Formats: structure tokens, sequence, C-alpha cells
């Protein structure tokens, strides 16, 4: 059928809105396998485990604030498989925010798609949408993981096992 | 290899706990989505909807308890697929604490056969873990939801509509 | 018929349920009577009744809990008679302690089968509440039911009514 | 015969222990309901709450009783405590109106008992009586009736809904 | 002898029982070697002796604990000597953390034959208590341990004297 | 050897004070064993086994603070066996106290003894820390023991379980 309140709002964007939800909960996923690596009695460094466990809390918000939206606006959410990572172990302190930082940039891309979709469909509300609520987060979130990136090479990691100590207590601490 | 602090804790008990892991991360999803299910413009029971959103919160813990548990003991997590829920509509009220009522006891299932596999492996805190953290849990939400379930159909539900709304609004709310 | 919140519950722990309901019940019976035999104006010793009618109330409570914990797994109450206590007159302070530490000790044992059958009957939830509300609550109660009579016994009691009178003065008051 | 009996008769002594089990029996009656509508295939909380509350009222009265025996002089003889005549209390009203038909019984004894006090010429039993038991039993009856009245006209117990919301409303 | 509390108490639990407090209290003396180890003027480690001299007084106090279980159960205990640490010198902060280790795991080993003791003996109530207050301790105690002589080899101790001193400041500190 | 900080230290005093480390520990070892004695149920005298735990864990208090001097003065802490008491049954309150007596005189004695080798040695460092610290609170304690043995007999203990019930409740308590 149509949704009583539907209006302005594109089938393609609906369904991109389906796709980003998918994606959020991934990176959920993701910073999850990170948070828990960075637990285990041969790594155990308490603070990049704690980073990332919040960063895998604001993804899984992210996800619900998308299927708010998708109810909101008359479309219909549909669900598919959360997929597993690409990696169980994710080596260093370092790797993982490297790999974040890729997450994120991927991330941004498929936001900046969806935003590009809302305009191509004249929806002011959805690209507004997706300008106050992911944007300018993204960016932020890119900006700190390419500092902390920047950081922990400076410091001498991943080789300096000192250099990972020291910046889980005093960055991430 | 094998880790430092690894003692009494067999193989086929991590393996186990993995497979725990994944489900009690199903568990959440499928919360997840009865819980949107309800926030639809032509569902709109705002209480079903936070009720649900709460149990996916819960699961969500439960699973990174049990990924805790695996580092302390010393196992390795291994993540798995999330896989989407068997529906995505959810039909009414009755419907979704009946299907929740259903996921809870298959849960509940699972849970009592990891502790038979702790107690078969001579494994004491793994069988104390799982009793204190898990199976008193599993019968309150099990009690519960057969509670609601019987108030719903005592109601009228699901044929009268406002059965579920006065249930929503004095039960849920 | 089946309760829809059935989960690995045995009859025989259902039935075993119910009987210590009553046991529980018939105990409470039992501290009341002793406390207010304390009352009476011939024996007037104010702690002794206290203590005694502190400990009716606390049985009260255990039965109840086991009500609950019945209802809970899907099992079925079903009630018997209260039988009276042994005696209506309970002699002394002395005699009314060996008394409870007697009565006591056969409920611990009616406890300890009743953990034996939930641990024959592979349930670990059942055999966790009884462990965790009845087990050592009842060690504490024998042992200091023991502790009592000891005290009773090293200072003259009965035949020393000072004796009971100092002792109902300074340590059940 | 105890340093502290006066004006107490035997008849009122026995009396009085038939009283004190019939309070413990009342007792153990509404745990029985209360435990009932706690069932998960019944599920009314505020009903279960409702006939604990008076589970332990009862218990205080018996306890009571037994206090005044021993005030009086008279000795405290226990007897076992009937289990209740039913195990399945059917419903909200049904649960209702048999504590209403309790109340009533207890109400007629406590009434005999009065009676017998005044006959013996025991004026303190005779008030004892009324301030303890007579007015709150009085109480008790009519909220009662009030409670079976409100559940009849709302459609109890045939609708489900009516002992939901009179749960809700009334009990919660 | 046979105490007027004894019940279900067999005579091989109380003399495990025996042997686990000579245990505990030989642990606390070990820890108590180490913390003082570390106060040395030629070592200085103050964080370390401090963590170290908490354990020790732990330990001392799940001695205790023991003793009253002992006395609870009806049992009769019987000290036997401490026998001093294998060792004077401790070496180093990881050297000591690596002891301590192996300490915790041994005594691990013998709270798991413990337990499983009380479960051959149908002793629910012992086996309940080892769960309650010392099997997840112990579980805990390993796992904080690992951590601890992760860290300390990551930061290249114990061949470089900085890394301890700054885990002394930043971890234990 | 010879530490960086050691200054008029002879090797004899060293010797004695790890020889009173080991005393201070003993004593503590008798003090918890009598303690835990009054805590049987066929003894329990609850406030004796309080008294005796305090004395307990304040010579423990005195035994770490000999290792900080050793350690302060520059001496190198060596440890021995902490022999188990004389006795395990203290057969009474009374007897226990008489125990406690003769046991803080011996130790009075030896540091008497140790004061003396300071006294020879020029040591005005050592002897006065043992004034300080060790003499006048081993008189006072003395003094207590016996007042309390005093007091004891001339209730009429042990004869009288009555007496050491009161003391215990009245002075102890
Ligand atoms: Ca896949
Ligand atoms: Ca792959
Ligand atoms: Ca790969
Ligand atoms: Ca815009
Ligand atoms: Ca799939
Ligand atoms: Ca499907
Ligand atoms: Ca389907
Ligand atoms: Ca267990
Ligand atoms: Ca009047
Ligand atoms: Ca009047
Ligand atoms: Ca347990
Ligand atoms: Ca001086
Ligand atoms: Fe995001
Ligand atoms: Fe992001
Ligand atoms: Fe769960
Ligand atoms: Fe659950
Ligand atoms: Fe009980
Ligand atoms: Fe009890
Ligand atoms: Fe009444
Ligand atoms: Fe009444
Ligand atoms: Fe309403
Ligand atoms: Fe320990
Ligand atoms: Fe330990
Ligand atoms: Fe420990
Ligand atoms: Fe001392
Ligand atoms: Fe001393
Ligand atoms: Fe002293």
């Amino acid at each position: 059928s149509t949704s009583q309140v539907r209006q302005n709002y594109h089938q393609d964007s609906e369904a991109a809105i389906n796709r980003q939800i998918n994606l959020e909960l991934y990176a959920s996923y993701v910073y999850l396998s990170m948070s828990y690596y960075f637990d285990r009695d041969d790594v155990a460094l308490k603070n990049f485990a704690k980073y990332f466990l919040h960063q895998s809390h604001e993804e899984r918000e992210h996800a619900e604030k998308l299927m708010k939206l998708q109810n909101q606006r008359g479309g219909r959410i549909f669900l598919q498989d959360i997929q597993k990572p690409d990696e169980d172990d994710w080596e260093s302190g370092l790797n993982a925010m490297e790999a974040a930082l890729h997450l994120e940039k991927n991330v941004n891309q498929s936001l900046l798609e969806l935003h590009k979709l809302a305009t191509d469909k004249n929806d002011p509300h959805l690209a507004d949408f997706i300008e106050t609520h992911y944007l300018n987060e993204q960016v932020k979130a890119i900006k700190e993981l390419g500092d902390h990136v920047t950081n922990l090479r400076c410091m001498g990691a991943p080789e300096s096992g000192l250099a990972e100590y020291l910046f889980d207590k005093h960055t991430l601490g």
C-alpha cells in the first residue's frame, strides 16, 4: 500500500536508508570486535577496549536513528544480516585505529552518496537530516582517528609496545 | 598457542560460548526489529516499541558479558554473522509477545545445554557463571512474557485493538 | 495441559516444591507456638518470645518465596494442612532452642534432598535457587542455634532461672 | 490456674483458641488466593498483592488473639490449620465473592464470641472484641461487597478486560 | 567429637578445608614477602609494594573466611606451619608478577579439587561456598595478573627499568 | 651487599630484627588460633573471639613495621616458617588469657634483649624505635591481660561458665 504519512519520499531513498541501517549496524559490529580484542589477556589495553566499545554503542545509536527516520517518512524497514568483521585478530592499537579510519571513510562515502540521492530526488528534509545528524559527525570521527594514527606512528608504534601502553594511558585514558 | 591464564577451560566450552555470543546478538536483533515495528505510523504503540528496545539493549549487554567471560577464561572470541530475524512484519502486540516468549525459551534451552556441558567437563566456574548471570534471568523473562501473553489474550487481543491500546498504556506504560 | 512457561521442570521437582512449602509453613507455626509460650505470665521471657516470632515470620517469607518459585517455573501450587506443633508447652529457653535446632536440621535435610533431586533431574536453575536462598541460611541458622544452646548450657540452664533471664537480656536483648 | 486470671471463664478461653485457629485459617485462604493470581495463566498482580496483604493482616489478628489469651491468663492450644477449600480460584470476581463469604463467617464467629463474653459478664473481653475486630470486619465486608459490585457491573468474569481494568484502576 | 551443628559434612571435606586454610595463609606470606621486597632501598617500587601488600591482606581474609566456614559446618580447625616463600629475592616486578600468576593458578587448581570433592560427597553447601567466594575471585585475579605480565613484557621489562618505573606509576598507581 | 642507606646498623641488629619479625608473626598466628577457637559452636564466646582476632591483626601490623624498619636501616629481610601454635584446643577464656599473658611476656623479654643489643652496639635510632613502638605497648598489653586474668579468676572462672559468659558480655563487649 502507501503510508498515510508518506510525502515526497522516493522509493530509492527508502531503499538507500535500509542499506545505511545495515551499514551502521555493521560498523557497530566491527567496533565491538575490536573492543574485545583489546580485552584479551595477551593484549590487555583497557582504554583501547573502552574507546572502541563506546564507538560500537554510538554506531548502534545511529542505526536506530536511521530506523526512526525511515518510520518517520513512511517508508518500511527491511533488515538484513549483519556480517561478521573481516578480521578476528586486529594485530595492534595502531592497526585497529587505521582499520577504523578506513571503515569511517567508507561509511562517510556511502552517506555522501545518500545525500546526493536526496538532492537528486528533491528531498530537502532527507538531505537536511543527513547533514545535521551524520556528515559533521563523520568529519569529526575521521579527524580524530587521523589524529590518533598520527600520534601512534610518531610515538613509534607498532614496533614499540611502550608507545601503545603510554598512548592508551595518556590519550585514551 | 595456549593462553597464560587458561585453566580447566575445555575447547568445547570455548566453542559453545562463541555460539552463545552469536545467539545473544541474534536475540538483540530480533528485539530491535520488533521495537521499530511498533514505531510504524500504522501500528503506533510506543510502549510496545520501548519495551522491545529495552529488551534489545539488555540482550546486547548479555552478549558483551559472554565475550568478557570468554576473554577471562583465556579462550578466543570468534564472531559470526548476525542473521536477520525471521519476519519483517510482526502483525500485532500479542504476536510479538508470543514470538518473544518462543525466542526466550529457545535461548534458555541453549543456555541449559551450555550448563550441562560445563558440568560434564567439570567446569564449576563456568557453570556458576551461567547460573548466576543467565538462568534466573531467563526464568524471569519467560514468566513475564507468559504473563503479558495471558493478559493480552484475556483482554481480547488481537481482535480488539482497544485491548492492545489499553495494555500498551496500563501495563507497558 | 502444560504451562506456556514450563521448561526443564520435572513433575518430581514440582511435587517436592509443594512438600517444601508445607514444611516451611509448619516451621513458621512451630516458631509461633514457641514465641507465645515465652509470652506467658509464668514464663515471661520477652526476648525469647521476640526471637521466635522473628523466626516465624522469616519461615513464612521462605514459604511464600517457594510459592513464587513454583509459579515462576510453571508448576501448580497445592497446599495441605499445616499440622500443629508437637508441643504446647516448650518447658524452657534451653529446651526451645534445642527443639529449634532439631527442626532446623530436619528442614536442612529436606532441602538437601531437594537439591539432590534437582541435580539428578539436571535442573541447574532449581539447584541454584536452593543454594542461593536456602542452604547457607540454614547453615547459619543451625550454627546460631548451636551457639545459643552451648551458652545456655554453660550458664547453668535450665535449672538456673538466673541463667535464662541473663541470656534473654544479654544475648537475645 | 494463672496468677493473673480474673473473671475469665473456661468457655471464653476455649472460644478464643477456636478464634485463633479461624484467623490462621483465613490467613491461609488469602495466601492461596494471592498466589493463584500470581500464576502465569492468570497474571493479575494487584489482585495477588491485595490478597497477600489480607493474609498478613489475618496473621496479625491471630497473633493479637494469642496475646489476649496470654494477657487474661488462659492457655494457648493450637490446632491444625486446614487447607483452603479450593486450589483454583477461577477468577477475580469469584475470589472476591469467596472472600466476602469467608469474612461473613468470621464475623459470625466473632459475634458469637461477643455474646459469650457478655453472657459471662466479661466486659474487658467484649470491649476487646468490639475495638479490634467488629468494626474491622464490618469495614472489610463493606469493601469486599463494593469490589464484587464493581466487578459484576463491569462485566466480570466473562469480560477479561473488566478484571484487567479493575486490577489496574481499583487495586493498583 | 561429632558437633551438634554437623550435617552432610564429610571428613574428607573437613581435611581439605584445613589444607586450604594453610594454603591461603602461605599465599598471604608469599605476597607479604614480595611487598617488602619492593620496599627495599635498591628496588623502591612503592606501588608494586602496595599492590602485593593488599594481596597479602586479602589472602589472610580468605584464610579467616575458610576458618569461619570450618566452624560453621561443625568441623575442627587444625593449623600447620606456614612455610616461608620459595625465594627471598624476587628479582623484578615482572618476575614477581609471573610468580604471583603461578601461585594463583596453583591455588585455583586446589580450589577446583576442593569443589570436585564437595560435588563427589554431595555437599551442595560447600560447593556453592567455593563457587561464591573463591572461584570467580581466582579467575579475576589470574586474568589481572596475566594482563599485568603482558603489559610489562610489552613495555620492554625487565631489560627496561623505565618500563617498570612507568608501569608502577601508571597502572599500579 | 652493604646498602647505600646503611649506617651504624650492626649485623647482629639486622639478625635480631629478622628473629623479632618471625616472633611477631608467630604471635599473630597464636592469636588467630585462639580467636577461632572461641568461634566454635561448642564454645561460642564471640567477644573473646573478636578480642583475640584484633590482637592477631595488631601483631601482624607490628611484624610489618619491623620489616619496614629493616628496609629503612638498609638491612635485608629473611623470613622463616611461622610455627603453628603449641595448642589446638585453648580450653577456656581464662586459660587463653593466661597463655596470652605468657606469650606477651616472652615477646617482651625478647624486645628487652633487642634493646640491650641496640644499646650495646651504640645504635640510638634502633633503641629509640624499640622504646617508641614496642616497649610501652607491651607493658600495656601485659597489664591488660593481667587485669583480665584477675577478673576472670575473681568471678569464679573457669569452674563457672556464667562467669566467662558475663565477662565476655560486660568487659570484652
Ligand atoms: Ca558471511
Ligand atoms: Ca573473511
Ligand atoms: Ca582474511
Ligand atoms: Ca541543506
Ligand atoms: Ca541470511
Ligand atoms: Ca525467512
Ligand atoms: Ca517467512
Ligand atoms: Ca553451582
Ligand atoms: Ca467500647
Ligand atoms: Ca463497649
Ligand atoms: Ca551456585
Ligand atoms: Ca626515647
Ligand atoms: Fe556511523
Ligand atoms: Fe561513524
Ligand atoms: Fe539473553
Ligand atoms: Fe533473555
Ligand atoms: Fe525456612
Ligand atoms: Fe530458618
Ligand atoms: Fe481477622
Ligand atoms: Fe477479617
Ligand atoms: Fe482505562
Ligand atoms: Fe585466596
Ligand atoms: Fe587468591
Ligand atoms: Fe587472590
Ligand atoms: Fe607485638
Ligand atoms: Fe605484643
Ligand atoms: Fe601486643
